[PDB]
């Protein structure tokens, strides 16, 4: 295991996808604890407004975010190259505290490996607290055989797609491409745009020691 503290530090796993601590919105300590297959929040000190961006994203991804790419990606990747991108996880969820348990799924023009990038899908796999996403909502989606209410709206940096699940999925294997499929069909995105990384992990606003991703997996296949 290893024990990453620094509010930007990251470590590799399996050799194949980053842990990032990526504490970007808060002043407070927070640690995580990566393992070969996962990490654990093991210290997530302090509260964010629930109104406005949460205290961080700790998260695990395939990929390229920040300058930091996944040993091996095949991202940044063409969308109409794209047959398949299958991703699996298995999270560890807490009761109470203030969070959300979400993929971060990033598209851009173009091969974009730093920076913001234009379009952000964002698959909410559990809410706990009274948080809701950026934006509007829209209305209900069906997206790899799950109901999903979708919202949509702007962070100031890049358009947000939200598809917030109905109660807690505590695991579940699914094809980006599905998701991707119906950004781009709401003119979000393009299918020649990028898929740029695929970011599993949590956003707490109050608390979040004991959250996990126990195991992840994203391919990108062509
Ligand atoms: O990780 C190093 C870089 O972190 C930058 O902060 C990013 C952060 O990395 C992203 O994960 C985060 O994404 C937000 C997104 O903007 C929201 F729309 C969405 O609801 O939630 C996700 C996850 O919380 O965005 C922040 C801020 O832009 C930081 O700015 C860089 O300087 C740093 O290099």
């Amino acid at each position: 295991d290893t024990t990453i503290c620094e509010p930007f530090g990251t470590t590799t796993i399996q050799g194949r996808y980053v842990v990032q601590n990526n504490r970007w919105g808060s002043t407070a300590p927070q640690c995580v604890t990566a393992t070969d297959t996962g990490f654990r929040v093991t210290q997530a000190d302090g509260s964010a407004p629930t109104n406005g961006a949460p205290k961080s994203y700790p998260s695990v991804f395939n990929g390229c975010h920040y300058t930091n790419c996944s040993p091996g990606t095949d991202l940044p990747v063409r969308l109409d190259t794209v047959s398949a991108a299958p991703s699996s996880i298995s999270y560890g969820f807490v009761d109470g505290a203030v969070y959300n348990a979400s993929y971060d799924i990033w598209l851009d023009p173009t091969a974009r490996t730093d920076g913001v990038n234009q379009t952000e899908i964002m698959i909410w796999f559990n809410r706990v607290g009274p948080i809701q996403p950026i934006g509007s909502p829209v209305g209900t989606a069906s997206v790899g055989g799950r109901t999903w209410e979708v919202w949509s709206g702007g962070n100031g940096s890049n358009d947000v797609l939200s598809f917030v699940a109905p109660s807690a999925i505590s695991g579940w294997s699914f094809d980006v491409m599905d998701f991707v499929r119906a950004t781009v069909a709401r003119g979000l995105a393009e299918n020649d745009w990028y898929l740029t990384s695929v970011q599993a992990g949590f956003e707490p606003w109050q608390n979040g020691a004991g959250l996990a991703v126990n195991s992840f997996s994203s391919t990108v296949e062509t």
